């Protein structure tokens, strides 16, 4: 019997309340600009939103964004989550200022805010995740390995109810940030901008001259002369003919990638949640730039 998690709006809160939380996150993103050699906290916040949602299992509705369980030791100490403590620390003063927002709402909103502030697509976002107790924390090992092939990736993402297009779209988030040897056993960025959300991941996969090398952790990764890298799982997207077609599509249509990413990312962040028929519609937050802030 799969658990049922019903969204419950934080008491009396509406769009304006959540836009304030968005703004606080966005202003802090602007302020704390030196983190990770001046990349800023955008990428790590996106990874945090993904890893807190990515524990979901469609078969029994365990894990997922609803319960905000990363706040518990078992999950924040998941080896797969190494480095995410930085995103958590970033969000702490936001949680302190807005103690009414649920942990799951904050983790997921962190990701949405980061994508939008980094010039990504608008990502509609729904409130109402409710904190669940420590015994609801999913065991480690539900997040994906990076050393695997296309068959692994395809099978892995079926557990999150994602199809080929959704998988390829979601992986485009690798435009952001970088791998860090001490965190994951991989080193290097996927591209040049690091803190601007674009379709660069796909362009790089297709256009760079990739060499299969061993990094300083004795793990294989694909490196280019430009100083970029791809994980084996990233590279698998051009090895598999079905993934390859989609990679070419996104590399050649920025708008299409934006639209598809937005849908897949919202879906990721909402997996496992039942929204009542009379729940508010998804919110689309204005960026700081759009507000003149
Ligand atoms: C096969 C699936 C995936 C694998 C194996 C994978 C693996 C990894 C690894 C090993 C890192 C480096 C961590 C570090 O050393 O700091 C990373 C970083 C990152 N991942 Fe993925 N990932 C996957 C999918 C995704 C998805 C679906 C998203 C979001 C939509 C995402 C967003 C990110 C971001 C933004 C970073 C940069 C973090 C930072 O710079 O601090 N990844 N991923």
């Amino acid at each position: 019997t799969p658990l049922v998690h019903v969204a419950s709006v934080e008491k009396g809160r509406s769009y304006e309340d959540f836009q304030k939380v968005y703004n606080a996150i966005a202003l802090k993103l602007r302020e704390d600009d030196e983190y990770d050699n001046a990349i800023g906290y955008g990428p790590v916040l996106v990874r945090l939103a993904w890893h807190t949602s990515g524990t979901w299992d469609k078969h029994d509705n365990t894990g997922g964004s609803y319960g905000g369980t990363y706040r518990f030791k078992k999950e924040f100490n998941d080896p797969s989550n190494a480095g995410l403590q930085n995103g958590f620390k970033f969000l702490e003063p936001i949680h302190k200022e807005f103690p009414w927002i649920s942990s799951g709402d904050l983790f997921s909103l962190g990701g949405v805010t980061a994508v939008q502030e980094m010039q990504g697509p608008k990502i509609p976002w729904r409130c109402g995740r409710v904190d669940t107790p420590e015994d609801t924390t999913p065991d480690n090992g539900r997040l994906p390995d990076a050393d695997k092939d296309a068959d692994y990736v395809r099978t892995f993402f079926q557990r999150l109810n994602m199809n080929d297009r959704e998988v390829v779209a979601l992986m485009g988030a690798h435009a952001l940030g970088k791998t860090h040897l001490k965190r994951s056993g991989y080193e290097g960025p996927w591209g040049a901008a690091n803190n601007v959300f674009t379709n660069e991941f796909y362009l790089n996969l297709l256009n760079e001259d990739w060499k299969l090398e061993k990094n300083d952790a004795n793990n294989e990764q694909w490196d280019s002369k430009s100083g970029y890298m791809m994980l084996p799982t990233d590279y698998s997207l051009i090895q598999d003919p079905k993934y390859l077609s989609i990679v070419k599509e996104y590399a050649n249509d920025q708008d299409k990638f934006f639209k598809d990413f937005s849908k897949a990312f919202e879906k990721l962040l909402e997996n496992g949640i039942t929204f009542p028929k009379d729940a508010p519609s998804p919110f689309i937050f204005k960026t700081l730039e759009e507000q003149g802030l």
